[PDB]
């Protein structure tokens, strides 16, 4: 039978940062997360403001922030704990241990030094998780790993599914959850976050394919929505965001009973 | 009958990037690729100056440099030019389409700019080749798509790896090889370039696992071996590529026979 977010953030064997997720959720009623997919550090920061209220979780690729500083970050965190929100950055961790170690704690974006959560592929084998466990437990942030893809022609089915399933369970101490279409893992401390969503059908000219929050939450299981371009795209963003939020928790509140 | 180097820079359906690359390695008789995992420029720019005629291509991970500035890549390209080798940034885009081309052209990094060829993994679908080649094509570049992986616990296998091989040849106007363990395609216009490379055999505690040159090149049929550890921890890094190079190189020879 299903506990409610506030319960899973009490379980015994829950994550630290997958509880504070889950609480802030309850606390908000808010199971969206934005994906800030934008490329400036101004409209991040003034979407983080503006729509943190309606969100549990701010998705980034910093990557793509054409002017990128570490002080953009402290001005994220800021907005992250003034609104009661996590930061993920979907990094897509996918090489040996001892280089995404690196690539985790340092260079120009020292991601580990403001990410809650970040992600990683598990192609490589556990090694990945291993690597970036090194870096992430002394620092008390947690991982998700990406069990299934919402893009046409994904790889990550069947046995590759099951096997990030199985590295999950086996890192349980770093890894608090998943990226997948639905849920994936029958134990309730386990996070699932859903990309690909939009309130209409349709996709993108690359391969994206869209679902509601009614269907990846009420029917598929899974706990959180991220939202791109169905929010970001819109007029007001801020009116698309409530859509979002009200969309995702009545559906989870719906399976709830 | 394998063909030389030489002659397989110049067969009909050879991917410009693929033939450039191609002929040097003939012209100055290397098969290795550096992979020159350190997080200084100085220290990037001392070695592809000293081992710049020693290899065929120099492979990077931009996102470790500390102290990476777009006027390092522009010192790399002078050294890389001068020596005549390739840039390749081991990026492992593995994001879906939309994603990927922004991560390859924009943010602090324009990987585009400067990258001769990047890689990427197979796992979102053919949509993430889709996504780079928007970027790619245009500025006249190349994609390595990740076919194996040398680390514990790979899931680039079986299926996984033949999906690798039909994503290749059904974009062959942008992908020029793979990187593997072994050849995974008979189509000799396919790079096969294979990481987890070291004289000695061993691994390392993160789940990375080492095959010798011998091995890779002369058994596994592979074209380019790429050594990071085994030439960046020795003492003498120039003596240490040209070992590798002779033994990549010998292997090569033995098996055209
Ligand atoms: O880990 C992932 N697994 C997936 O299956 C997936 N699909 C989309 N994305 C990322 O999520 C965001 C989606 O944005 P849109 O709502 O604009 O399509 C964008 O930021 C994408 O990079 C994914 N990430
Ligand atoms: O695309 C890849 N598929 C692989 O199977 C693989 N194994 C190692 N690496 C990368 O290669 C370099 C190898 O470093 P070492 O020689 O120091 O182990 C390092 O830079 C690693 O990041 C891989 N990249």
């Amino acid at each position: 039978k299903e506990l409610s977010f506030g319960a899973r953030a009490e379980l015994p064997r829950i994550h630290p940062v997958a509880s504070k997720l889950l609480r802030l959720m309850q606390k908000k009623e808010t199971n969206l997360c934005l994906s800030a997919d934008v490329s400036l550090a101004r409209e991040l920061l003034q979407l983080a403001d503006a729509l943190g209220p309606s969100i549990c979780m701010l998705k980034t690729h910093v990557d793509i922030l054409n002017d990128f500083t570490l002080d953009v970050m402290k001005e994220l965190i800021t907005l992250a704990k003034c609104h009661e929100f996590l930061i993920f950055e979907d990094r897509k961790f996918a090489d040996i241990g001892n280089t995404v170690k690196k690539q985790y704690e340092g260079g120009i974006f020292k991601i580990a030094s403001w990410a809650d959560l970040v992600n990683a592929h598990v192609v490589p084998g556990s090694g990945v998780v291993k690597g970036l466990q090194e870096v992430g437990l002394p620092l008390h942030r947690g991982c998700l790993l990406i069990a299934e893809m919402s893009s046409t022609g994904s790889l990550a089915t069947g046995d590759y599914t099951r096997a990030a399933v199985r590295m999950a369970e086996e890192h349980s101490e770093f890894v608090v959850g998943f990226i997948s279409g639905s849920r994936v893992s029958m134990k309730p401390e386990f996070l699932h976050l859903t990309p690909g969503v939009q309130l209409e059908a349709g996709g993108d000219n690359l391969g994206q394919q869209y679902n509601s929050p009614q269907e990846v939450i009420g029917k598929r299981g899974s706990d959180i929505i991220i939202v791109g371009r169905g929010i970001i795209s819109a007029a007001d963003r801020l009116e698309a965001a409530e859509m979002y939020r009200k969309a995702a928790w009545e559906a989870y509140l719906s399976r709830l009973g």
